[PDB]
């Protein structure tokens, strides 16, 4: 009904992508005739179809858009598989509109971004082809005016990829299944604190924001790496700033919408999506948060350029990350650093990035000693409820976050491991 | 509970005061543990703030320079006595009075305009034997209600205590003059019926559209100030059509009791009201997207103001769109100088607004005379009115019904004089 949402995927196509022709798939008829109306400054060119079932006719589809179009075939591998097969021989672009709020699963939406990324397929060339994904985002109709928070846009690009050696075949799958599963997210939240990935939970999230100095209400955040959402709930109901959270774990997000939805609030929208990928709008941000998240990407040249450009002149950039100390580095580190796949910079080389991005009034202090206390703490208060951890979790999920906590400890002492803080400004 | 709530008092405190010292903040809060959110909110600015938890110790209170009511009218905002009682306190003992009050509850969805009025107009004498009151800042929603709970009708009122000029005018400050005089209840829904359901501007919704277009290219989550948003017509197109947030502002407490109630009903958080005047309101630098006004600022004397604040307000490329009653070239009737006077309307010509444009420093400047559209949408109105009036007697009164018939007759009159002009200007902040 609202013309909002189709032009909502029309913004998302003129950042992905000329245009011939447009391909609607909506059983719903009045919504799909507001995609033909939204669509006419890219192309009058756009036509719609009732069902699925008529997918297999369709041909060379520039855009091809789904509207609501999954419903009865979301919980079916099978008929999925056969959508997908469908989709990507189509489609140019591949726009997913689908609302998620009654699906059983409450967390489907994990379950749906790793099936579409994964998928690949060989086409009339015998070429290897797939959906690259660009963004999983929330239908802003839905979260301002329903307050529905599981209504998704998932954007994709189909295209051929080069060959992959790992078991993993992208890097949103790498996270997924190694680092953040389900279970070591549930095993990482007990340790650091309820709604926290990071150090020191609630408490020393809120020491740290309060870093950028004063908030006003309704000024803008982007999070990088938001993970289970803690941090981004924390600053709109502390501050009544807007949080745009972007994280590339789909089980990380689905959690934070998850809970998003059950405690609504709509100074808080969610995106699955690499941080070197989403294009944000140039000086549309009053701040750029990242709580332990940047020691997994490697280009973090490119990273701070993004940062630099999508901030607001006078605006705020603040970023806590695992780096390296000067220490020589021992062989137990270097194993952990490659299994993480951690790529790990010294607050030297952090402060020469900052200058050659145009970076001013840069701060930067090492928080080794504190990152220490909060690691003796975490791993006490592990140690003195055996009891209660054990009831919800296995021997081997506290022997690996006893270990690993006493592992990181070693590594501080070896000046290997060190948790640093950066804070800058853009230009005014 | 959320600490957002008594920040953003903090924030329209710092606004407000915004040089001068604040030594101690009293505050009265029947909830207690609310009421200690203030105490931890507020350290940034005084250490020193007190929490009472009742009206009744009020008058025991002294020399407070800032006073906050958090939901402390309650129980008593259907009488009208209690009320004064309530101000004449407030108004002795404080400097900045804040007064948080959620209306979703009163059995007057328009509650927000009865309170608005009593407390603009509320006047009383001072121990030096001045005539004291209330200085309205702005009359706000609570972000924490409208993002999430959705409740539209939980307000800050934000005002300074201050002496008054004496003055016997039947109306005493501008805001009661728009209520009371051209944006009366009955005169709104005259004038809603006339130009379009939510709309108070020439042609109504599908007019309003082809304007905004002119702004260009939308982008969803961008954001718009919209100065004179009236019933909220406008503001609504906006966020529906383009998932654009719009903030709105509109001095008229009866234009924004409409509108407040139709977004309480219709729940949009992307849409938020101020009752505030556009002189007034402090704006942050540098955070729009984009600055509306649809057919409002002939209502706003001191246009060079206006657009020095609409500039600094604009982030840099933002744009700047208004629409405006204006004056042609020719020489004034006396009708239309009679007009003119009794709306109290202040008119420029077109040279004369891109001159004050150029002058501000906006780049890009466009003007339009849209006179002749003007003149056709009239007669478009005028003849729906012509052909439908069984139906509009049967809502409305007879002199309502010439009002109309009139007022528009007259329009017409003023545009073949080449008296009154339908005004057209855009343009840009340079980056
Ligand atoms: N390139 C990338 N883009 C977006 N998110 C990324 C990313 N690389 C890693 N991340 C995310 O960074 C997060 C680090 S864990 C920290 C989560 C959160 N900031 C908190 O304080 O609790 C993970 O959720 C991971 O999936
Ligand atoms: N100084 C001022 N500040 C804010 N609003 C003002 C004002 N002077 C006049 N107005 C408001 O300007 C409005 C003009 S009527 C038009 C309303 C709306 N823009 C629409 O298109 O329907 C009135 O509601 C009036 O109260």
């Amino acid at each position: 009904s609202s013309l909002s949402i189709p032009r909502q995927s029309l913004y998302y196509v003129n950042k992905v992508t000329s245009v011939s022709n447009v391909q609607v798939v909506s059983p719903c008829q009045k919504q799909g005739q507001t995609y033909v109306t939204a669509f006419t400054p890219l192309t009058s060119n756009v036509q719609v179809h009732t069902s699925l079932e008529q997918l297999s006719t369709i041909r060379n589809a520039d855009v091809l858009i789904f509207n609501n179009a999954l419903s009865q075939i979301i919980t079916n591998a099978d008929l999925l598989t056969d959508f997908l097969k469908n989709a990507t021989a189509i489609g140019g672009t591949v726009i997913i509109r689908e609302d998620l709020k009654d699906c059983s699963d409450k967390r489907q939406v994990a379950r749906l971004t790793d099936y579409f990324d994964v998928f690949r397929t060989t086409d009339s060339d015998g070429n290897n082809t797939g959906l690259d994904l660009y963004t999983v985002d929330q239908v802003e109709h839905s979260n301002y005016v329903e307050q529905n928070f599981l209504d998704f846009i998932f954007v994709f690009r189909k295209k051929v990829f080069a060959p992959t050696t790992d078991a993993t075949i992208t890097f949103r799958d790498f996270l997924d299944k190694t680092q953040y599963t389900n279970t070591g997210i549930d095993a990482y939240e007990w340790m650091f604190g309820v709604n926290f990935i990071s150090p020191g939970g609630y408490d020393e999230n809120l020491k740290i924001i309060k870093r950028f100095g004063d908030f006003k209400p309704g000024q803008t955040m982007l999070d990088i790496g938001v993970g289970i959402g803690g941090g981004a709930r924390q600053v709109a109901d502390e501050f009544g700033v807007h949080v745009h959270g972007i994280d590339l774990s789909s089980n990380m997000l689905a959690i934070a919408l998850e809970r998003l939805h059950e405690e609504k609030d709509s100074r808080v929208k969610y995106s699955i999506t690499d941080a070197l990928v989403y294009q944000f709008e140039d000086n549309s941000f009053d701040y750029v948060f990242s709580r332990d998240c940047i020691q997994h990407i490697p280009d973090t040249e490119k990273l701070f350029s993004r940062i630099y450009k999508a901030l607001k002149p006078g605006g705020k950039v603040l970023i806590t990350m695992y780096g390296k100390g000067y220490g020589e580095q021992s062989d137990k580190f270097k194993t952990y650093v490659a299994q993480r796949a951690y790529f790990l910079k010294n607050l030297k080389e952090i402060a020469d990035i900052a200058n050659k991005t145009g970076f001013v009034n840069v701060q930067t202090e090492n928080m080794t000693p504190r990152f220490k206390e909060i690691l003796l703490e975490e791993r006490g208060h592990l140690e003195q409820n055996e009891a209660e951890f054990m009831s919800k979790f296995t021997q081997r999920e506290r022997d690996s976050l006893i270990s690993g906590w006493t592992d990181k400890l070693g590594y501080i002492e070896k000046d290997n491991h060190n948790w640093n803080f950066f804070l800058a400004q853009k230009p005014f």
